[PDB]
RNA sequence: AAAA
């Protein structure tokens, strides 16, 4: 069900500290145990790098005894029922380190220089690839099977913690880390910091960036709820005014813009362009002020506790500026044609290349409505349709196939007695790709060049 | 252009140690300096937490003097060409970390034996949000205006390092980390591990997962090249036997499956389903064996250096198993309709809902071809078209609108003398979403229920 | 704050 994963470090350098989270204190010498008592996950998994403990039979059993040895030192009540419950799973490491030479699952001892000390087998040298370490931790997470993943990033090497964070990200883990000062001591009430929001904020930004790149709103993570809930407890004059502007950013108009583009509502997408231009012009202003605020963060201490205003979400939204152009609605539609081409939306690109010359034609004749009852449209459409069938036979063929899809007269499939269908034509993946990406612009530009003379 | 970023720690417990990267060798007391003369970047940014030091005038100048104070104790032999060109930028922190006092241009300190002990500030308490820290670091990265980002995750608090890693990810940074593992005692040759590949492998998996989720091949990160260029020099009989299978996984058939689905080649997508079923049935077998290999990684040390085989890339690909179903091509197309609905591909869902009942009808009559010359098709199409226009007027309307898009008779826009277009029907995002997500399946099931009696 |  709920599993706590933690990467192990050298316990001989641990002291009793009073870890804190929301006021619910936990007195221990390692953060993993504190988080166990707080969250109380059903399964606890500690990853121990081969860099640490080493023995003749079981390194996992030596680590279990190493922790109870530092529980017998400093006189701690726990580690008997706890370490018995913990599932110890060994992981690979890289670089040079010092391991411990245990006798028989019990770490050994030998007095060197000052007095009794663990005889560390100082040389350990292994060259491993971080993705080998990644694959080792991944397999543990995957086959472990949990409904809720909890990852402790407090203890362990910076290499293993970063690797563990990226594994956890693929299992929708909650991340925790409890950083402390160099040997604090008694009554050290250090805070456990949750990092879940930070890993989500970066995933959200990469998704927002790709959403504008591939003209898809399904990838745009809507931060409407975050901004609407955002409120300054204490606001210090013009740190209240700029937040008012940010809270009022129409992120819904951006999502709708991407929806219309994706779904082929080309006239609506283009009509929204000037509104969007004013949305991101304000967003540019807001972000410069917010950037300046966080660059001189010492003066805007009021934002120190805020979790709803994330700079990357807003900065990633500024990319939508690339989807915008200045000019008449025909020039805006012409730009959109190029956008569909780059984004590999073959269907929408071909339909726009077919219909835009009719509108171009209509404009030349003084205007009209896309309706069969309109004489100007009737003749304008007849001209572009017949000119396309006369010269650009390929354009018109790809258009109708993409428009009607597989189950259609355009593809001529055959349905049998058994309920099985055999395609009637070949789906030319690279020919469609090639035509749109290499000739649709050159062809369109020639069609519109001809229709200018009209 | 190329610029290095590092987060700072207490220079107090730092010893002069040699480093290693691509065979390069460099001796210093902190990894950031080693990486500086290894790569030689145009700018170097020193991110210093507010818990690190505290001066009456400039905390950045005290850190600048703190590092030269530690350089003096033993032979630093440097900082006359690295201490000039480094931009010190203060960052916020969290917790009860103990700060260290500063006065004008000096860090003070007192003897109290052991030579001259560090003047610990002793108590500091700040409760900040990790996204506030994230926004602070983001603003620094964003406004630094760099072409190539390089991030050092060796030094600093585990909270600040993980936060820095997620910021770096949004700037396409290369990540490096060199942990010590114990008492160095000079030299030791601590190795700097690059983590770029690990952060990319997880981003790639999230993209692969979303690609299957939204039926889009543009998001699927192709790992064919990795797989082909993968061959360990020494390989066991059981290792080779299963790696041979992995190297032969037809990831191209999965990408093509997603291409046909996105572009509406529904018959072809459905025909590929059985082939795909075998592709994933083997990939499951290989994943169980590889998972077992990485779970018992101590026996398969041949993989210890491999960077091409990423478990997450293959495991994420297994999600395509959800896109598959058993049954005749009509039953497979029926399932695909539900897939288009869940994926919010309104155009493809409505065209399939319109054409699938014609095929259903054709099957009942013993089969036929989707062609106007076929009598069975002619009548079958006439029946579903008239039944849809009779009972499901809405379905037929949304279908043609989405099929022809904005510039069409289906939307009736009006073109001006000025070249500006005013939409005709302005059909909303919600009316379309609600209809297909809430009614399309119930309506389709009733259409097919009726056509069974045929 | 290079196995808090």
């Amino acid at each position: 069900m709920k599993c706590l994963f933690y990467i192990a470090g050298d316990v001989s350098n641990y002291s009793i500290v009073n870890y804190e989270l929301n006021g619910q204190t936990q007195n221990t010498f390692f953060a993993a145990h504190a988080l166990y008592n707080l969250f109380k996950p059903d399964k606890v998994i500690a990853l121990i790098p081969d860099s640490l403990v080493k023995d003749n039979v079981s390194d996992e059993e030596c680590y279990k005894n190493l922790v109870i040895n530092r529980a017998k030192e400093l006189n701690f009540a726990g580690m008997e029922e706890f370490m018995n419950k913990v599932e110890i799973r060994k992981i690979p490491n890289v670089g040079i380190a010092s391991a411990i030479q245990c006798e028989n699952g019990a770490p050994k001892k030998e007095k060197n220089k000052e007095g009794r000390e663990v005889l560390k087998r100082l040389p350990y040298n292994e060259k491993r690839s971080p993705i080998f370490i990644f694959n080792a931790i991944y397999a543990i997470f995957k086959d472990e099977a949990c409904d809720e993943y909890l990852v402790d990033l407090t203890h362990g090497t910076n290499v293993l913690v970063s690797i563990g964070m990226n594994v956890g990200a693929l299992f929708n883990a909650k991340f925790y880390s409890a950083p402390v000062m160099g040997m604090p001591g008694k009554d050290s009430i250090v805070n456990i910091v949750e990092l879940t929001d930070v890993v989500q904020a970066t995933n959200d930004s990469l998704m927002i960036r790709s959403s504008i790149e591939n003209l898809d709103e399904r990838y745009f993570k809507d931060y409407s709820a975050k901004l609407s809930r955002l409120n300054p407890t204490i606001f210090e004059e013009e740190e209240k005014k700029v937040l008012t502007r940010v809270k009022g950013t129409d992120v819904n108009v951006v999502i709708n813009f991407l929806w219309n583009i994706r779904n082929g509502f080309t006239v609506n997408a283009v009509k929204s362009m000037n509104e969007l231009k004013n949305i991101i012009n304000q967003l540019e202003e807001d972000l410069e002020k917010l950037k300046s605020f966080y660059k001189n963060w010492e003066e805007h201490k009021n934002f120190q506790g805020e979790t709803l205003l994330v700079l990357s979400d807003l900065d990633s939204t500024l990319k939508v500026k690339d989807l915008l152009i200045e000019g008449n609605d025909l020039e805006k539609l012409n730009y959109l044609l190029d956008l569909y081409i780059k984004a590999s939306i073959y269907d929408k690109a071909l339909s726009l290349a077919r219909e835009l010359p009719v509108a171009i034609c209509l404009n030349k004749v003084g205007g009209g409505m896309f309706d069969d009852k309109n004489e100007k449209y009737k003749h304008c459409n007849e001209i572009v349709t017949s000119y396309l069938r006369l010269r650009y036979s390929g354009l018109m063929e790809f258009r109708n196939t993409l428009m009607h899809g597989g189950l259609s007269t355009d593809m001529k499939p055959n349905v049998d007695k058994d309920g099985n269908i055999t395609p009637g034509k070949i789906v030319t993946k690279n020919k469609i790709e090639d035509f749109v990406k290499r000739e649709l612009r050159n062809y369109f530009d020639k069609i519109v060049n001809f229709l200018s003379s009209a």
